[PDB]
């Protein structure tokens, strides 16, 4: 559990958002790109991967399921690559729930930035900092401690 | 302490490789820019603000120091900006020896990669993971915990 993401994809102003969502916690990073490639998406979870313990990486799409370029780069990254099928049917409404809240901060200081990408890593920051009571950023850490301990 | 960051800038294949060091951890991260401008230094300060909790950063020159879209971006992410004089003198060895390890690793995943930023990737997942015995990975999210609680 303390190693389990989620990657998530969403689209604003005809470019896409990659997201990547750490289960337990509800803390994100995330990326604008101008559209969700193999390899756009490798390049991503190795960034990810060399910056917290991944173990396992719930993929957001077949197609980044299927695509060997995101198979070699969580092979190299020791991540396990598992599919992103809700069996757990809340996950759907979750996902859903966190982009819409995304999209909402990103309007609300999308004028205080000249690009768009400005403004998605100014939506990264408010979501990891709110207290919902401790905040996202707050519970991974204190997670991640747990489970090293 | 669990807050301090400093920045670096070193140079590699024509291009510059800007560093962000958690100073009590040893944990870094790290991307490839085309030059050391105030607005990248800047965009990359906000994106480390909203991973990790940033409430000082040592700037690495007085160029950096005296921007005013990097004052923004710390204004904006609620960091104190510092200079980054090495009052104690060990800093400049400290930063000099992980420059030349960064490259060392570099050059070692080097063929590994098309593109300089994946290798640079690469570069910052080795250099978090490596057991030195702890982790610098497990170092920033235990000093982080503590002062958490
Ligand atoms: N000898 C030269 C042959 C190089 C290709 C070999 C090869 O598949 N490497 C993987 C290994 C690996 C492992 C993790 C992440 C990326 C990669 C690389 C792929 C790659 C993917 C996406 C990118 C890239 C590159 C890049 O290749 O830099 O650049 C920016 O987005
Ligand atoms: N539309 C009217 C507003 C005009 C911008 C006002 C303004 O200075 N915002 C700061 C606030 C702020 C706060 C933190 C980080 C960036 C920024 C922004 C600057 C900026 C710097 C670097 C970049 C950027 C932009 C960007 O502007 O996106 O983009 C990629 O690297």
């Amino acid at each position: 559990s303390p190693g389990i993401w989620q990657l998530d994809c969403t689209h604003l102003e005809g470019k896409v958002i990659l997201v990547a969502v750490h289960v337990a916690s509800g803390y994100i990073e995330a990326e604008v790109i101008p559209a969700e490639t193999g390899q756009e998406t490798a390049y991503f979870l190795l960034k990810l991967a060399g910056r917290w313990p991944v173990k396992t990486v719930h993929t957001d799409n077949g197609s980044n399921f299927t695509s060997t370029t995101v198979k070699a780069a969580c092979w190299w990254a020791g991540i396990k690559q598992e599919d992103g099928i809700p069996y757990n049917p809340q996950s759907q409404g979750v996902i859903e729930s966190m982009n819409k809240e995304l999209k909402k901060i990103i309007g609300q200081v999308r004028d205080q930035a000249e690009h768009l990408k400005t403004a998605v890593q100014m939506a990264v920051f408010i979501h990891n900092h709110k207290r919902k009571g401790y905040s996202a950023g707050e519970r991974i850490v204190d997670i991640i401690a747990t489970d090293i301990q």
